[PDB]
Parts: structure tokens; sequence; C-alpha cells
DNA sequence: CGTACCAGGTAACG
DNA sequence: CGTACCAGGTAACG
């Protein structure tokens, strides 16, 4: 799913994106490709091995925070 | 409640104690004072001020790892 | 078959 | 009122 990523995502300045739509669209190229999605965590761990120097941001008012990939944006 | 911790645990060598039951006896010794207890987290923070270098470890066959305190045991 | 490296709650910043 | 420092799943060690 490397090249995957690189076509649909970019590092980028200023953004930030949920991790559960980016997770959830990795999960939808999975089910259409006929690939075994692996699960959240090791998902981390793979889009910190193609996209270096993402960070931790939790946004959302109180209560309602919800991790996000700062740095990432959709390429196409 | 860091005298209560002093007097009921103490640092010790080659034992763990289960996280659960240790908070689970903190939580007693709230209700029993009258005191509101701070949640596992916040515990977990407490308990680190008092009990230098305690280590995490997760004990348990798989699919049943538990946290433990890992340096710790019952003084009383 | 019993760790490594990824993946919310409360106090309190600013 | 929107981070800091605490709190299970899978691969793979050993």
């Amino acid at each position: 799913t490397v090249q995957w990523l690189l076509d649909n995502y970019e590092t980028a300045e200023g953004v930030s994106l949920p991790r559960s739509t980016l997770y959830n669209h990795y999960l939808l190229h999975s089910q259409e490709q006929k690939l075994e999605p692996v699960n959240a965590a090791s998902f981390g761990k793979l889009i910190r091995s193609v996209f270096m120097g993402l960070r931790t941001r939790r946004l959302g008012t109180r209560g309602n925070s919800k991790y996000h990939y700062y740095g990432l944006r959709i390429k196409a």
C-alpha cells in the first residue's frame, strides 16, 4: 500500500487530516483491491514509514477531541 | 494519599502488582475516607511521584495480557 | 507462546 | 476553552 499512499496523500505544511477518515479510506482501498487490511495501529506504523515527520494533534471541542496526522493532505 | 500509599505498598525487587487491583484498593480507601477518587490515569501520575523506578509489564496469556506495575509489592 | 510500536481522560497551558 | 502525561492489538522476540 506504499504506492497507494503516495498516490493519494502527501506531506504538507500547516494542514492535518483526521486519522479515522484516512484509515477508513485505506479500508475501502483494501476491500476494493481484495487485500486483507491491517488494523489501525499497524496502519500507523505503515504511514509513518512512508511520510516522514508527521505530528500528532487532537482537534475538536472539549469531550470531542479526535486524533489527526498533522502535516499531511490529500494529494489527489 | 501519599502516606496511604507508603503505608500500604513499597518498592521491591522482582515482583509486580496488577494495576487494576492497586487502583481498586485506592478506590475503597477513597470511598471509606470520604475523598473523591482521581481516575486511573491521574492515579498513575500519583503513584509514580511516590514510588521511583516502577516499570511497566503486561502479564498474562495471549489475548489476556494486563498491565502491572513491576517493582512494587504490598507492604502490609 | 508469554514486548515494541503503534493505536481516551483530566488538569492546566495560553 | 481548544496539550501533557498518564491510562489494547498484532507481529515477532526469544
